[PDB]
């Protein structure tokens, strides 16, 4: 249920792969969910219907 991708710091977006296609969604603006490092991991959780762009590198 989790779909991984990479985030854009400038745009605060997550690009993730699901069902053969790349999808670009906004990250949250929350302090510890936003995209902090360009091109680092993000995930769309299709169970919870949430996005997180702040992972440990
Ligand atoms: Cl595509
Ligand atoms: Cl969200």
């Amino acid at each position: 249920s989790k779909y991984g991708g990479e985030c854009s710091k400038e745009h605060n977006t997550c690009t993730y792969r699901k069902d053969g296609k790349d999808h670009i969604v906004k990250c949250p603006s929350a302090d510890n969910k936003k995209c902090k490092t360009d091109r680092h991991h993000c995930e769309y959780d299709d169970h919870h219907k949430t996005v997180d762009c702040d992972f440990r590198k």
